């Protein structure tokens, strides 16, 4: 690191000057600076003398105030020859470094700069980043790398990712055709030393022009007791080993940006780097570098948003299983009833199988070891781990179980639970497959390791332990993570939601430990009292409410629950024994008897976090009842189904009777278009509505393309007859009859959409010609040619931008056609020649 | 005064007094010994009077510190087991027990608690909780109707107290033959303040009969402390109350107070007064149920109070936005007369005028030019010191004239921007009249709506803006003729702006007040980095993410797209966090070159901010759902054209006659499908009115019924349901005139809903009858098993069933269509089967 700070070298693509703040006089200068700055500069020269007034005034004004990086690009004209330069000044402890870069004359009209030009060029890459739905890191990385690729034009663009063990993994990348990819690789922690990361925290952009270019030394004043550090400057020479490492990667001009993410003024850590590479020397102007840095910043912001979304998603699962536990405690849960009923031991935690040993009998679910070896497992647990109870591990071999060959490769992670000495519970998980490529290229495989058991997932099992043991009614139990061969002791705190109840006459009858903690009132001080008036009241009670309106609402809720209709999550709030306001969500379940007489209520409370209490819990209630559409044509979706069934039955009866080839082909065409109709309405499910591009799967089937083409013609031939146009399909017979494997319905929809567009846009007397090409995997090419004015420019531009909400019906439809086409690695090519319009469709199919 | 001194009770129940500690009787009613024993002198204990259970319960209830929680205590007397409700009150250091007879009508009352009283009145609460808010009259009507249904009294009203304590009958429900009293105002002296205090103490007052003589209570000679039975429900009526009761032609009554929080402090909104022509009795559980209903109504009043505040705040925000827009483009005094933001929308009025450059411009209803000159002269002469004035009235305002001029104008607001030029706002009078039952009337035709303080605040702001853009002393009398008050505010939003290079170039005074900085300390500095920066600046932001978002907002605004109401937050000079909304508008010169931005900041209250956030988050889901559904609606079209083509070919091709009917059924089904898609006509009106444009043409009913059957034959086969159609061939095939396409849907959706709930192995029987030219068509569809659930059956019986389920909606629409052509639907359930009877009127061919 000290060599980097104390080194005096620069790249030959610019010049460097050192000025004194109090005197504005040159102290040190680049060796090549006099040669193309005066095409004589010396120590103590005044920078005003050697630069023209329009630029010298700007430079002198910029040198004044401290925070000088606000207007960094200063276009400056040399007095001697009038060559344009970019002046970029960096503050330092008495150094005041200045960098001059040569402007590219090809964009000389770009005079007049500032931090506001060509960041309107990064506006597209920002406005299309914002439009992505969240929850998908891979999509965000793909979009970011693709936009950096498009903006900069470098060969390779990557998204280098740092893991918890500071080892790099290429998360996403894009590259020019004809270049070897590097996606999926993994790199050790020694590639990027801590000095590089410490520098990238400070200098967020690093750029190198040529790897083989010779560095230029810098001379300095002999009276300088303090060396001029070039750490701030962007003209610093490459370091003695970075050069060799990038030489081994066959790269020359790399451009590296750092992504800074809060560690979770918060502490901030590097999520990774954006690294652009090239094979030949390359140069980039300053505004593009600034725009890319700003793009990295907004990428980091969206990464933070993804972290918050993941935290909320993880938080909701606490409430879900708390509700499950409350439901399991509401009814008397026997060890027999738990295994059979719907809230079984297969949904308490995400597990691959479950088992139960009690009453000297064994029950299993899904995948579990047989009756023989499960008793040996119980015996081993009893002998080795006698005093401590509760075990969790992801590998029986790591613990040291002797007999595991009989179990097999599957069923590797084991979690146990002990209600008492004999009766015990089992959860069984299967080990996953891990595969990482190092390429320092060798393959590394790790087997027989299952997913780790989170302390949350053991707290759930502990709560189930307590519930079952209390219902059946061993002491001071302690469980182990078994992360390594050494055994460490848990401190598992249970979580059971606060629960209280009242009988049919309104007297309080239940007050458990969680409520005792929440309110502070011990059970003995609240029981045998009126629930509404003596315990919960706004005037004189143990837990005062906010106001009389809240008490009235609570009475309404309790009485309505006693009447038959049960609440699910009603927000309430009250003051505890210490006077602190508590806000929570209360739910009441009616309690009935065998004879059908209501005995009372059974209320339980879970308190979510403030962020979760607001978002999606108060803001959202069926989108806060966005019932605007719920009447308009929502009834149509239901009402159109029955006539569809009517004509399916009609077509079945039609095909039941004896018909020759001519009618059979038409019946097949009908059935094909009806299947297309059912398929398109199949996508109308809310699962594909919440996220439009969520499900992108296809139906594999064997089909003949001739039927697809015939139906495509027939779906628009009515309009063709209406406008009196002729459609000709010049397709070879032998190639058209060969079966293919794929989804002909989606290609059918796409073609038919293109034919509809062409027929609508072509006036009367026109012609449509469809030609087919089969290349041998089968490459299918379809050319549709028509005459007329062609597709209007506005619709073409609309259909070339998916994010455009101005999407006309034709434009939206064509965008969906391309989105479907991209699934099988297809592309649409539009050509306009002599006024004729040609559409080229490419597809890949599996030969039968 | 003597609200507690009177030792008289209405003889419909007994009363006893009990010592605080000894639990012994001191005083008893004169009729108590006869109704409780047949000695009842100074008895030793009340436990020996009643049987064990009741006596034990009464002793326990007397034991508790709080007694109001166990008011209904059913007790029995050992003499003959007469059931008595025993209500216990605890006041003035003594207990008072009231025993009301339990009528043998409802001998198994089984209430005995404050829980069955609620369940007596659950449906009314459910009705009130479903009403959309914002309308007080609908809530009053619903509450009074539910109370009328519950109690069963002849006459009921809601009695509303105004600010001057004069009471108005806001609503009323009466049985036929009773003179209505709606809207008749009453003097404020009808209700003395003692009654209001009692109603704030006791929420129920009930009188069985106003003519029956009262009886007294025998007090203990030894005791020297009065019972003071003020809190008991057996208190006798007051004499003047009796006179006003007989004045109102009511003989029995029961009233309940409505207490709402006043803006914790609470006040009496009014009463819910029930009246009868003959003496009536109501048992205690019904009284408690109605009191709880009154409490629910009082709860629901407060949110209607809050909605008005939210509306007012939104209006203030909108006018601030209008003021900012007016400042955005330099507005000359001559630009507001004809431009889009004219002086009409600033404050509600009926006309406007302007006098600039000795030229007069008028808008909407306003006096003539000479009258404008005379008003200007009188304003200059009489009030020369004032520069802003507003009179609700002009005849008595001190202006000689405007009497024979007329013009139907009373209110006038005038603002003086400069020495000799003024704006105008003319307001026409509203016909106001009140009617006093005790009838007479008071009519005022010379007073308009008053000038609100905020409506003058707007005028002051507009005057300031115009004076500033044309370019001290601030006096503004807003009293008509007698009063004089002054000191209005600007309420101009905080405004700032940045040059095209990012340099700050404008800092409003309101912004100075909001942030604490000064214009000279912030001008000519970079807006992003030196003024609004996350690390070292004048007004620090929360974090780097907020700074990046603000940079994105400003740069996007400079690019030609404007942001409105984007939430931001920052620390002021004193370290106080401020959360507000920012809106940026691009500023473009007349040559087509932009020259910076122009930002202004709203500061809504927390509740309004929460509501705005909720609505802004909610609208997006509806937008995307609409977009997706429109795509789906368009994309349906393509394959139906192909199916129609193919069916046309099949019909064209030579085919036997037996499939002619099959192809016809298909085509009928397809055109029926086309019908609903063609029903994009403004959310079809349906109901009885609906669209009377039903297809009028000849057809065959048998084909329609066959198509309807085939529409559900697939589901019938799936579930293995056997369908029998016993239709007479001669009658079923007879030609008729009318609509058959809609009838197909009417029979098909009913068949589908019958099939859906059909148990496995069930059977469906369909019969058709023709009555005789006009033919009455009767279709009976019978299926076994339970049948349609009661919820869907009710939701088909009527249309007011909250949100409507898909099958329920379909059946509703079917009922509307049936009612269109004089048809009706009847459902019968007898011994585990459901049958639907469908009646239609058709014209025979
Ligand atoms: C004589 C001194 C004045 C007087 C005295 C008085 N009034 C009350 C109580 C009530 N007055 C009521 C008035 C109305 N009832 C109606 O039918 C309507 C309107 C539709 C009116 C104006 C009512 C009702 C009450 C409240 C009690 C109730 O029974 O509901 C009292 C107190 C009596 C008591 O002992 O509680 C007194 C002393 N009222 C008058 O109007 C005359 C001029
Ligand atoms: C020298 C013996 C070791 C070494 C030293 C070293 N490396 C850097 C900096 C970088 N190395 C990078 C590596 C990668 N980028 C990629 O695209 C890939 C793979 C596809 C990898 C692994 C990156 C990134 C940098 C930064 C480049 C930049 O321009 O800053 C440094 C710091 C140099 C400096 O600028 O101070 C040093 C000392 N790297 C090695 O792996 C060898 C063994």
């Amino acid at each position: 690191l000290q060599h980097i700070q104390r080194g005096k070298l620069i790249q030959p693509f610019g010049c460097l000057l050192a000025l004194d703040e109090k005197s504005f006089r040159v102290i040190a200068f680049s060796e090549n600076a006099p040669e193309m700055l005066t095409t004589k500069l010396g120590i103590g020269t005044n920078v005003r003398s050697l630069f023209t007034d329009p630029g010298a005034t700007a430079l002198q004004k910029a040198l004044g105030f401290a925070d000088v990086s606000l207007l960094n690009p200063i276009l400056v004209q040399c007095k001697t020859s009038g060559k344009p330069f970019y002046a970029i000044v960096h503050r330092a402890t008495g150094c005041l470094v200045v960098d001059f870069e040569p402007v590219k004359p090809t964009e000389f009209p770009a005079t007049a700069a500032g931090a506001l030009q060509s960041y309107k060029l990064a506006a597209k890459a920002i406005s299309k980043i914002q439009s992505l739905p969240g929850g998908s890191m891979q999509a965000l990385c793909n979009t970011v790398v693709k936009e950096v690729f498009d903006l900069t034009g470098y060969d390779r663009v990557m998204a280098y990712k740092f893991h918890e063990d500071e080892h790099g993994e290429v998360f996403a990348e894009i590259t020019k055709p004809g270049i070897e990819p590097y996606l999926g690789l993994h790199y050790p922690a020694t590639d990027i030393p801590q000095a590089a990361r410490f520098l990238f925290m400070k200098n967020k952009v690093r750029m190198i022009c040529d790897c083989r270019a010779r560095s230029v030394k810098i001379i300095e004043d002999e009276a300088l007791s303090i060396d001029i550090s070039l750490c701030g400057s962007t003209l610093r020479a490459p370091h003695s080993c970075h050069l060799q490492y990038m030489e081994n990667m066959n790269s020359i001009a790399s451009l590296v940006m750092a992504v800074v993410v809060n560690e979770n003024q918060k502490r901030k850590k590097l999520w990774g780097l954006i690294v652009c590479h090239h094979e030949s020397p390359r140069y980039v102007p300053f505004p593009l570098r600034y725009a890319c840095e700003f793009l990295a910043q907004v990428f980091a912001v969206h990464v933070n948003k993804e972290f918050e979304l993941e935290k909320q998603i993880r938080e909701k699962s606490i409430l879900r299983m708390q509700t499950m536990l409350s439901d399991m405690l509401f009814k008397e849960s026997s060890p027999l009833s738990i295994v059979s009923g719907s809230p079984n031991i297969m949904d308490l935690v995400k597990c691959d199988g479950a088992a139960l040993l009690y009453g000297d009998k064994v029950w299993r679910l899904q995948t579990a070891p047989t009756e023989s070896q499960i008793r040996d497992i119980a015996f081993w647990l009893s002998e080795v781990h006698g005093d401590s109870t509760g075990l969790s591990t992801d590998s029986l071999q790591d613990a040291g179980y002797p007999g595991a060959a009989s179990l097999g490769d599957m069923i590797c992670g084991m979690a146990v639970a002990k209600i008492t000495s004999k009766d015990i519970l089992f959860w069984f998980r299967s080990h996953t497959a891990a595969e990482i490529k190092w390429g320092g290229a060798f393959l590394e495989v790790v087997k027989m390791k299952s997913l780790p058991w989170s302390d949350y997932e053991m707290d759930a099992i502990h709560s189930l332990q307590l519930i079952l043991r209390g219902t059946l009614n061993v002491m001071d139990k302690f469980t182990r993570v078994e992360g390594d061969y050494r055994a460490i002791i848990h401190n598992p705190n249970p979580l059971i939601p606060p629960i209280f109840g009242a009988d049919q006459f309104g007297w309080c009858s239940e007050w458990n430990a969680a409520m005792t903690k929440l309110t502070g009132w011990h059970r003995d001080e609240v029981i045998d009292r009126m629930l509404l008036g003596e315990v919960f009241d706004s005037s004189n009670a143990s837990c005062l409410l906010k106001s009389k309106d809240a008490f009235v609402r609570l009475c309404i809720i309790i009485n309505s629950a006693l009447a038959g209709e049960e609440a699910e999550k009603a927000p309430i709030g009250f003051f505890d024994r210490d006077g602190k306001y508590i806000e929570c969500l209360l739910s009441v379940n009616r309690k009935v008897n065998a004879d059908g007489v209501v005995t009372g209520v059974f209320c339980f409370i879970h308190v979510p976090s403030d962020d979760l209490q607001h978002a999606l819990h108060v803001q959202q209630a069926s989108e806060q009842t966005a019932l605007r559409r719920l009447k308009a044509f929502s009834y149509m979706r239901h009402a159109i189904d029955k006539p569809l069934s009517g004509m399916l039955y009609s077509r079945e009866t039609l095909k039941g009777t004896d018909l020759d080839e001519e009618q059979m082909r038409q019946v097949r065409v009908a059935d094909n278009c009806h299947r297309q109709l059912n398929k398109i309405l199949a996508d109308l499910d809310q699962d594909n509505i919440t996220d439009k591009s969520s499900c992108l799967d296809l139906d594999m089937a064997e089909f003949v393309l001739q039927d697809v083409v015939v139906s495509a013609v027939s779906q628009v031939l009515i309009g063709c007859q209406g406008k009196g146009i002729r459609v000709a399909c010049n397709l070879p017979e032998r190639s058209m009859k060969q079966k293919v494997y794929g989804d002909g319905i989606r290609l059918q929809q796409i073609l038919s959409d293109f034919l509809f567009v062409s027929v609508k846009f072509s006036p009367a007397g026109g012609s449509v010609d469809i030609s087919s090409k089969l290349t041998k995997l089968i490459d299918f090419e379809l050319r549709i040619k028509h005459q007329g004015a062609g597709v209007p420019a506005e619709i073409l531009s609309q259909m070339y931008g998916e994010d455009n909400r101005e999407q006309s019906e034709e434009g939206l439809s064509l965008l969906v056609s391309r989105n479907l086409l991209r699934l099988m690695n297809g592309d649409i090519r539009h050509l306009r020649e002599a006024g004729m319009s040609t559409f080229i469709l490419t597809a890949e199919l599996a030969a039968a």
